[PDB]
């Protein structure tokens, strides 16, 4: 198809220069993140911890260091991408998306619990769906469990891990003076919103007993 760009953290000189390419290309340049973005450029040479990053992410979209418009622009070419594409998480979903694989939050579901204010709800939940992830509007508990109707795994678990198949997430907001007593009862685990966002800017089901 064609191509649909987006910026995270560019100055409005960064900007300008964006839409630039976006006419050289035949391209669409948006401000809001939608599924249809295939490339969110940085600034530098790393990614940022912003929703639409992390949304680039969790849709395995090219995330392209900003030497990647100037290169373009200098030629009026689209240049290839994996050159200046940001390593670890973001190329880690590329790949994972070619390939056709899971999303990374595929197997999970996800509870809000308590009050957001510094990780927004809407931020959380947006990030859940685009993963793959389920949301919860009731508590998790054995006695309503879906996962007991069929075989429920986690595909980005690793592999000895119990992730692979304890996979629902009561979500709370770090630092309220709350570290749980058992991070796992069951098949539910209870893990601050700094963890999600973890995983998210890794590509990694990163592990909570290990
Ligand atoms: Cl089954």
């Amino acid at each position: 198809g064609p191509l649909v760009l987006i910026g995270s953290g560019l100055s409005s000189e960064q900007q300008k220069m964006l839409s630039e390419l976006a006419v050289i290309l035949k391209a669409k340049k948006y401000t809001e993140f939608d599924s249809t973005v295939t490339h969110v450029v940085v600034p530098g040479d790393a990614v940022q911890s912003t929703l639409k990053c992390m949304l680039g992410i969790l849709n395995g979209c090219w995330i392209l260091k900003f030497e990647w418009v100037k290169a373009c622009l200098r030629r009026k070419v689209c240049e290839q991408e994996e050159k200046y594409e940001i390593p670890e998480g973001p190329r880690r979903s590329r790949l994972n998306r070619e390939q056709l694989l899971p999303k990374l939050f595929d197997g999970c579901y996800f509870y809000l619990w308590g009050t957001f204010k510094h990780h927004p709800k809407d931020n959380l939940i947006k990030l859940v769906t685009a993963g793959g992830g389920q949301i919860l509007s009731r508590k998790p508990k054995p006695d309503s469990d879906v996962t007991q109707t069929i075989n429920t795994v986690a595909y980005h678990a690793r592999p000895d891990s119990d992730q692979r198949f304890c996979t629902q997430y009561i979500i709370y907001e770090d630092l309220c003076n709350y570290h749980p007593e058992r991070v796992r009862q069951g098949k539910v685990w209870k893990a601050p919103s700094s963890w999600f966002i973890d995983c998210v800017m890794s590509f990694e089901l990163l592990p909570l007993d290990s």
